[PDB]
């Protein structure tokens, strides 16, 4: 009888045996592939990560960010129908992943990662979001990538003339463009059906593509620099 709705209107998070949580939820991204869709309880769950996800006292003001943006989202389906199919809080997974949030979820299904329980409910919810949009979202190109990732990091994940089923949350640019820092790690990747989430973004100037967990690359060449990129990976997205 704990937690009624007018006592406490946000449903709690799954804390339990977060490791076998974890390994269903990859288990089922691979299984479901492209068919891969969140349910109501994992849509409300991921409000509750969302909006709880700075602690207590931030939930007022995050609440209102929450409320912002599913406005935004259903006011972006009306405006775009292509986009009438979609779970408004899948597409608000999409625009909170290019906040400052990303950092909860980016990681969460790799295989060394500790879980938590707000980093895999947004998890279902971006997964849902990129495998649900509809096919003219898919870029179809080379996009660029840099990362601060040590040399360690590569090798265990990325080998020349091997695939790579990518754990990560895996963003690039469309462009480009000239940026502040030269990067340890740089990527050019063949799109395929890596999803345009510029639309959603709260950075509108940018034009990120955005591949999710169980992505396939065949990596055909990794260069070695002295200075940076120290490691510069070719790769190419499969079926």
């Amino acid at each position: 009888s704990s937690s009624p709705r007018p006592l406490s209107p946000l449903v709690e998070l799954n804390t339990s045996d977060l490791i076998k949580q974890k390994k269903q939820l990859w288990q089922r991204v691979q299984h479901d592939g492209a068919q891969f869709r969140s349910t109501p309880e994992e849509r409300k769950q991921f409000k509750t990560a969302l909006i709880t996800l700075w602690g207590e006292q931030y939930r007022p003001e995050r609440q209102q960010r929450w409320n912002g943006m599913m406005q935004r989202m259903a006011q972006m389906k009306w405006n775009h129908p292509e986009l009438k199919y979609m779970a408004t809080e899948d597409l608000v997974a999409l625009q909170a992943w290019t906040t400052d949030d990303y950092e909860v979820v980016q990681d969460v299904l790799e295989k060394e990662a500790r879980p938590t329980a707000h980093g895999l409910a947004f998890a279902k919810c971006i997964i849902s979001a990129l495998h649900s949009l509809p096919e003219e979202y898919s870029y179809q190109g080379t996009v660029f990538t840099g990362e601060d990732q040590l040399p360690d990091w590569v090798s265990e994940r990325y080998q020349e003339r091997s695939i790579t089923t990518d754990r990560r949350f895996f963003a690039a640019s469309e462009t480009k463009n000239a940026s502040w820092q030269g990067m340890a790690v740089e990527w050019e990747s063949n799109s395929t059906t890596g999803k345009r989430i510029s639309m959603f973004s709260e950075r509108p100037n940018e034009q990120e593509v955005l591949f999710p967990p169980g992505t396939r690359f065949q990596v055909t060449r990794i260069e070695e620099n002295e200075t940076h990129p120290r490691l510069k990976i070719y790769q190419s997205q499969i079926a």
